[PDB]
């Protein structure tokens, strides 16, 4: 099975997908960030944050509240499963995450941590 996806998030506050599965035979799993949009980070910043659903507005607020300086995210947030850089206008950047920091059964959040972007910027994964 494939284990990799390409999202892009723009200048709408837009994630081109709210879903993502990831095959269980997957030993690792890479996503795919980039920004075709206009505007730069300091202005519309997407990064791609993954976290248990559970965790996933403590991991934004704590965010928010870091500020620009720290990419949105709290230091050492070990809700955080995996991230990407935050990333402007014509940027990329990828990560590759073990899968077995997925466990079967639990639903998984991804979504983007710059201020006010969470609402409209997030999906699902989950292992299957
Ligand atoms: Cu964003």
């Amino acid at each position: 099975a494939e284990c990799s996806v390409d999202i892009q998030g723009n200048d709408q506050m837009q994630f081109n997908t709210n879903a993502i599965t990831v095959d269980k035979s997957c030993k690792q799993f890479t996503i795919n960030l980039s920004h075709p949009g206009n505007l730069p980070k300091n202005v519309m910043g997407h990064n791609f944050v993954l976290s248990t659903a559970a965790d996933m507005q403590g991991v934004v607020t704590d965010g928010m509240a870091s500020g620009l300086d720290k990419d949105y995210l709290k230091p050492d947030d070990s809700r955080v499963i995996a991230h990407t850089k935050l990333i402007g206008s014509g940027e990329k950047d990828s990560i590759t995450f073990d899968v077995s920091k997925l466990k079967e059964g639990e639903q998984y959040m991804f979504f983007c941590t710059f201020p006010g972007h969470s609402a409209l910027m997030k999906g699902t994964l989950t292992l299957k």
